[PDB]
């Protein structure tokens, strides 16, 4: 009986954040393989869960409109609005980064002209870690399915809008239980079910809980990366995604075969674990300390 809001349907329940579409394009960020929890439930309107709350987001050329579902219905609070400002990292100027990258990279300049407003979300470490464990040998639509079924089966029910039931991301204890792997295989995760259960268990038992991920957020990149790579199902590529996307390491550059292809084809680059590391160093040396943000532009431009 509760329905997803549109800007038309519910004018009184939207706040706005001044946001040029050069600083953020929702449609190039929210289903571009960073977060797997946003869906365009009606045209130009993106709905998904942030913490214990559902949001719907839409934008004009100059304004980002948001509405939150929790309580009697009301507009987002200043605090809730600050959460969203932090999630999109809107303190950082994307126009200024784009021009700094273009100054040393003509390929980026060409490719970025049509793909403005591609920025990096600042994601919850737990959600990001388990989402990217599920991302091995996978595509966006299937990862999206696995994450949603995982949240339904293990996370707290938040609300229903139209036919969509929203759940919070599970805690580690929920993912670490004795039937968790078997249940996750029923939900279609395959071998990734093992890594989910075992990484939840590892963080709880060997690292002291989720405070450990917050510690990695403040630790230096190389230390964070090394620490993540001790987890089941987390190798260099996945660790770099998490570094970039959840641990505030903007220089982290995830290297897979697709980045090799681009580097070789579009940059003329020529040199395994060692060469993958060398390629990440190449892009840091070229673009600087926000190299992973630059790569996100190219990734989201290639989609
Ligand atoms: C396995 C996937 C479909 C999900 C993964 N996402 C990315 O690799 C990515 C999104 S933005 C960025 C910057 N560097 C890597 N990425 C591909
Ligand atoms: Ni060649």
């Amino acid at each position: 009986h509760m329905r997803h809001r549109t800007l038309s349907s519910s004018p009184a329940l939207w706040a706005s954040i001044p946001c040029p579409r050069s600083e953020l394009r929702l449609d190039l960020v929210l289903a571009s393989g960073q977060s797997f929890r946003w869906k365009e439930q009606s045209p130009a309107h993106w709905s998904g869960v942030l913490a214990d709350q559902v949001w719907t987001l839409t934008q004009t050329e100059d304004q980002l409109y948001c509405t939150v579902y929790r309580s009697q219905v009301s507009r987002p609070t200043l605090e809730e609005l600050e959460t969203l400002h932090k999630y999109f990292q809107l303190d950082v100027s994307l126009a200024q980064l784009y021009s700094h990258w273009a100054s040393v990279d003509s390929h980026f300049q060409r490719v970025a002209q049509k793909f403005q407003g591609v920025r990096l979300l600042r994601q919850d470490p737990t959600e990001c870690l388990f989402s990217f464990i599920c991302s091995s040998n996978n595509n966006i639509a299937r990862i999206t399915g696995m994450v949603e079924r995982l949240c339904q089966a293990f996370g707290p029910r938040l609300i229903q809008l139209d036919d969509v039931t929203y759940h919070g991301f599970p805690n580690l204890h929920a993912l670490a239980g004795p039937e968790a792997e078997t249940h996750l295989r029923k939900l279609g995760l395959g071998y990734r079910a093992r890594y989910v259960r075992a990484s939840a268990k590892a963080i709880l038992e060997e690292q002291g809980g989720p405070a450990w991920l917050q510690q990695l957020r403040v630790a230096p990149y190389e230390e964070a990366h090394k620490a993540l790579c001790t987890l089941p199902g987390v190798g260099a590529k996945v660790a770099d995604c998490i570094c970039l996307m959840a641990l505030d390491k903007p220089q982290a550059v995830p290297v897979d075969v697709h980045v090799w292809q681009i580097a070789h084809r579009d940059y003329g680059w020529h040199p395994s674990p060692l060469a993958n590391k060398e390629l990440g160093n190449f892009f840091r040396n070229l673009w600087g300390p926000y190299a992973g943000w630059a790569q996100a532009v190219l990734f989201s431009a290639d989609l």
